């Protein structure tokens, strides 16, 4: 047995959202516990064209041509901090951070190649190689052919235009979707492709999956074709661990379309909002862990509600990380990586730009020994004494969150005011992420300033006494 | 009164399961509690001509053409090890230990007899002279007509084409149905056959057993027969220890067409499945505590709608065994033992090849004292670190389980895809029973590894913490 956890991931059609971007995301958890966050952008240079999987150590030939792209990196790993997702020169978003599940009967047909690819390679070898969502797809179907791989994995990819999940199967095989534009995806560590069209443009998958399933008695169906039925699990850990993270979210978007029970194995893969969707609905879904009477992470009543449940995207780490490719801006400034920043439940995104060739300062630096003009020594201090009397600080946080959101969304939007006479682009972003990363930390400072002024003067008189 | 368990039988017939086979199941009562449990070939010089009955010792004369058979035995008796179930050299199944119910009025005109046969006696007599489902379904019938039983038990027989399950009814007296192509059986300790047509060629019973009934006034019913009204038991225990277990059967395989009474004494007994069948599927039923929300063994809150309603197959005692006759292959690789392996909460299937003289080195030495290379206590030390934290080790057990099923079926697969080349399949076959028995030792071992491994880095930092 090894490593890996609990992810959800949520997919956005252009049509689907406030405005009109695609949007793909993911909340994280850690694996050891330091959770300073960066994002690094890998130029043509640092690109390996002789590439070393990360735990099989296979070598891997890729193209000469990479693309610069911008990285998420990670976890404690067994080589190097790989890239969980990114934006690469062409705008095209890719995610790979979804572990998802099998089963024992396509597994004894197609089973893990333990010298294969894993997630921690599947950014780095096709990323760079791939000018839209759907070539995404074709490349990383094809390397899974090649190399197949020791992981069941989903990879959501995205461009301006479309959003394709991919989830692989078995050792060299995979299937995949186009999220259509009006729709939206919330997907848990579950295989999660339900009906399945072969013919369709908007479906991908291995030239012999048909042949595969028809020839060796893997459809359960009388009719038709369910992959994750076929392909996937409906276990008793799904129910309490998979299918309430799909439930609440499809409870969010679409109440009047998702029954009462959290435990449902057949909730629908596509889905239809009643409203357009905004970058901070899919934040809070992933942030959130079930929070009306019902199932909260917890307080009041019930628990027989609960302990059985499991929390997104809180147990915790707590990364919320957006890829947002957005239209009717000019191409050079549509992608951005909303990225977390933390920590604990008083964790923002900030939408950085994500064509830039340099970070802010902040992000290559250290991070050594507590610093209270470092970001990071920052947000510990706020995440620590949030936890002091933490619902005397609930209804600051979230005046907090709203705050920050608000002054990341003006910059945002007065550097897209005055693109159109900018002679040099790139710098240009440079600089605006730069003012992003300053009001970040001014917002944290903020923070620490107000929880202390209002604590020191609560602490006052919870100790009792006088007019 | 007198010794033995509590078992669930589930019955599959060809066209209802996702392989085209016939599946016939059980689970298995403790005896007291030696669950080694073996895998033996039965050959006709060690089957008697001139047998003697278990309990009774009455004496029973079978014919001279005994089949070779493969057996799966048991611990305490009062003689020897008698064979639970078996797959003879003509691929016809039977398990025979399904105790069930009967009732007083029945019992007041063909009681019980003594010295008749009983179940340690059933699978000896039939399973070595028959050559179908059916016939094994006659020949049962004539030897209770002719030495009569003490008991009240259920028999399933399967062949590639049928599933037929025949209850014993009184002293004497029988009936069994024809499980439909589509269709498929939970049975637990209570007589079953419900709606019955004396006339179809889809039964077979007791030539007088319509007259016994007519004329003795047996029949509630104001129209038609349903022997289990008839014959059988509708009472207070049948709620709590039989029906639920039906129930939960029911409502797994047919959700839509069961309701939510578990206590219901009228559930049908033929049922039509939303879905074809799987090996996995009928592993988790004859294994699964009821879960989830309602009912766990044991759980959530709070525990009086939470009951005397019991476990299968926790009670505990859980070796599941499935038989099953592929159609798909040739003939001669088409008989399939499904062994549990075992034990506590760490059992998983193994599918023997049933056509095989011998059987692997395993199952014919000692079982003598504590020794790691030895299967048995491979299995009963990771099944004792299993209590220590039993949901730290869960979730590794549930990978477990799907890992070891996926390495079977690769064995499967590989061992099927090759045959039509081979000289000695014989040989061949128990060259592939070595390799399975191997793969599940490894895996065994494997995951006491990683349940130490594992275990030795949290309880480790139970420190209560700090890097
Ligand atoms: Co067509
Ligand atoms: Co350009
Ligand atoms: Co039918």
């Amino acid at each position: 047995k090894r490593i890996k956890g609990s992810c959800t991931s949520i997919l956005v059609g252009k049509k689907a959202s406030i405005d009109g971007s695609t949007l793909i995301s993911r909340n994280d958890p850690g694996h050891e516990a330091l959770d300073p966050q960066r994002f690094v952008v890998v130029n043509p240079e640092d690109q390996p064209r002789d590439y070393t999987s990360v735990i099989s150590k296979v070598n891997v030939k890729l193209p000469d041509d990479p693309q610069r792209y911008t990285s998420i990196p990670n976890s404690i790993l067994t080589n190097g901090i790989w890239p969980a997702a990114g934006i690469n020169s062409s705008n095209v978003a890719m995610s790979a951070t979804e572990t998802i599940t099998t089963n024992s009967r396509v597994q004894g047909l197609d089973p893990f190649v333990e010298n294969g690819l894993g997630e921690e390679d599947l950014v780095t070898v096709v990323l760079p190689y791939v000018k839209s969502a759907r070539e995404g797809v074709k490349r990383l179907g094809s390397l899974l052919e090649e190399y197949g791989t020791y992981e069941p994995n989903g990879i959501s990819f995205a461009d301006n235009e479309e959003v394709w999940w991919l989830e692989t199967i078995g050792g060299h095989h995979w299937a995949a979707v186009r999220i259509p534009d009006d729709a939206y995806v919330v997907a848990p560590n579950r295989m999660n492709i339900d009906q399945f069209d072969f013919d369709s443009d908007d479906t991908l998958c291995s030239s012999d999956l048909k042949d595969l399933i028809d020839n060796n008695n893997l459809n359960p169906d009388f009719e038709n074709y369910n992959l994750r039925h076929i392909f996937g699990s409906a276990s008793i850990k799904d129910t309490v661990y998979n299918n309430p993270r799909t439930w609440y979210g499809q409870k969010f978007f679409s109440p009047d379309d998702t029954a009462d029970d959290p435990m449902e194995q057949d909730l629908p893969f596509i889905c239809h909002a009643n409203r357009k969707i905004s970058v901070e609905d899919v934040k809070f879904v992933l942030s959130s862990h079930f929070e009306n009477t019902k199932y909260d992470v917890y307080g009041s009543g019930s628990q027989s509600d609960k302990t059985l449940f499991r929390p997104i995207g809180i147990n915790r780490n707590h990364n919320v990380h957006i890829l947002q490719i957005r239209n009717n801006v000019p191409t050079e400034i549509a992608g951005i990586h909303w990225l977390a920043y933390g920590a604990n439940t008083f964790n923002t995104v900030v939408p950085f730009y994500a064509n830039v060739n340099d970070t802010p300062v902040q992000y290559k630096n250290a991070t050594g020994k507590f610093d209270l003009n470092n970001m990071y020594w920052l947000s510990c201090t706020t995440a620590l004494l949030g936890d002091t009397d933490y619902d005397f600080y609930v209804d600051m946080r979230n005046d907090y969150e709203l705050d920050a959101m608000s002054a990341y969304r003006k910059i945002q939007n007065d550097t897209d005011a005055d693109i159109s006479g900018q002679k040099d682009i790139e710098k240009y972003l440079e600089n605006a992420n730069k003012k992003l990363a300053d009001v970040a930390f001014e917002k944290q400072n903020k923070l620490l300033g107000d929880m202390v002024t209002t604590g020191s003067n609560n602490m006052k008189l919870r100790y009792n006494l006088n007019d």
